């Protein structure tokens, strides 16, 4: 079976925790079916480029990858839900989706798409700059960002930027040839892309984010549903249990990350309650409303991943 991502190859100990997971994902699975399945993994684009993954997925063309969900946004708006600030709050509170109503929402959607959701996983952001900190969404405008989704577009663009489309392995140059100002990624991606060589200026989700991406493994629901049960549930519950693996990864990188740049010699600042909640305002005004309006998939996502914002204030 072939994984493939658009993140820099390493090992199973050492890399890009993305494709750490993979790895550990094969490893494991291997183990337990004892040979019966056996996984081929492509990192860096190595096997088709980011963007032809998810198509592919669907088409049964491509077994398994690990994709920002929400590339897929223009065929599928519902999905754009994937990065969309203001939804998600903590990683506590995100991962609580997958068994609330939003989560078994998005896997229905999913599936009606071709697509199987192995492995649930979410990325705390930041953003990186050519120049000053963008720190407020004020300090946007006038400036050429990439956000890395639709939805975060229309709240930079709200803010007075202009904003440019890429997927993240295309940043690194995009920067360097002056392309654009500021790129927003998570935290692991400023490391493995090696952002620190092409920015002076980092702003981490050290004290908070309010850029957090859904990232998750995935497989074409074709070729999925014709292996064995066995094999199937294989799948699924190794999948399930790198989501433990990808919560602690990602909080290190938010850590991490801060002190990969300070050594670089960047500036290296956070983000105060404040200034996230600001965002996240703004977000509501925007991004909010461009999707709930998109579609009735996209309204009753928005209505449902909502309940997580209440339940995460008024529950325990």
């Amino acid at each position: 079976l072939k994984i493939s991502h658009q993140f820099p190859g390493g090992t199973i100990k050492e890399g890009d925790f993305r494709d750490r997971l993979v790895r550990n994902f094969a490893a494991e699975v291997e183990k337990r079916s004892k040979g019966a399945m056996k996984f081929e993994i492509y990192p860096g684009s190595s096997l088709m480029k980011t963007n032809a993954q998810f198509s592919s997925m669907r088409k049964g063309a491509l077994d398994m990858a690990l994709i920002p969900l929400s590339y897929a946004g223009g065929e599928v708006p519902e999905l754009n839900i994937g990065l969309m600030p203001g939804l998600v709050v903590s990683y506590e509170q995100a991962y609580s989706w997958k068994t609330k109503p939003v989560g078994i929402e998005l896997t229905r959607v999913l599936q009606e798409k071709g697509i199987v959701l192995i492995s649930w996983i979410w990325q705390a952001g930041g953003v990186a700059s050519r120049g000053k900190p963008v720190v407020e969404p004020e300090d946007a405008k006038g400036m050429k960002i990439r956000g890395g989704s639709r939805e975060m577009d229309m709240i930079l663009k709200d803010a007075g930027a202009a904003v440019v489309s890429l997927p993240s392995n295309e940043i690194y140059a995009a920067m360097q040839t002056g392309a654009m100002d500021a790129a927003m990624t998570s935290s692991t991606s400023f490391i493995s892309f090696r952002l620190e060589e092409v920015a002076k200026a980092l702003t981490t989700g050290r004290t908070g984010a309010y850029w957090f991406m859904f990232e998750p493994l995935m497989m074409s629901k074709a070729i999925f549903d014709k292996l064995p049960k066995d094999q199937r549930d294989m799948l699924m519950t190794v999948g399930a249990e790198m989501e433990k693996f990808a919560l602690e990864a990602a909080k290190k990188d938010d850590i991490d990350v801060a002190a990969v740049y300070q050594k670089a010699g960047a500036k290296v600042v956070d983000l105060s309650d404040g200034t996230i909640k600001k965002w996240q305002d703004i977000a509501r005004k925007t991004a909010w409303k461009d999707y709930g309006a998109k579609n009735e998939g996209c309204a009753k996502l928005l209505a449902l991943a909502q309940q997580t914002l209440a339940e995460n204030l008024y529950f325990q």
